[PDB]
């Protein structure tokens, strides 16, 4: 009557701290993404960031500088679809 094969929650990392932190949920920046004008973000944050900018105006734009750009089709820094194994 027992089942449940959990391995150590060890969920301690040795790393330095980080540099690159979002400026929109101000928490951290591991795979932020690239736009027209520098400022980086994160995947998920933009999405919902230009739709807040939906309602009043209509078209996103970076919630930092405000630049003009296309906020669509959009790639980061590097972007390969290859996971170490
Ligand atoms: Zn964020
Ligand atoms: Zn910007």
């Amino acid at each position: 009557g027992s089942s449940g094969s959990s391995g150590m929650a060890s969920g301690i990392l040795v790393n330095v701290k980080e540099e690159v932190t979002c400026p929109i949920c101000l928490e951290l920046l591991t795979q932020p993404l690239s736009l027209d004008c520098g400022h980086s973000f994160c995947q998920a944050c933009l999405t919902a960031n230009h739709k807040k900018s939906m309602l009043d105006k209509g078209e996103s734009s970076c919630p930092v500088c405000r630049i003009s750009y296309q906020p669509e089709n959009i790639r980061p820094n590097r972007h390969v679809a290859n996971i170490v194994e």
